[PDB]
């Protein structure tokens, strides 16, 4: 349940409670945070 947008919006509050589920997402999606989707473009 994330992707882009939400994660930048979510840090951007301060909350770390709405980003409970990450290490489950980027386990088993084989997903990291140093890809072209959880980075911005230039």
């Amino acid at each position: 349940v994330f992707n882009r947008p939400i994660l930048f919006d979510i840090v951007s509050r301060g909350s770390t409670a709405d980003l409970d589920g990450l290490l489950p997402f980027l386990l088993t999606h084989k997903k990291r945070l140093t890809d072209e989707e959880f980075r911005e473009p230039s």
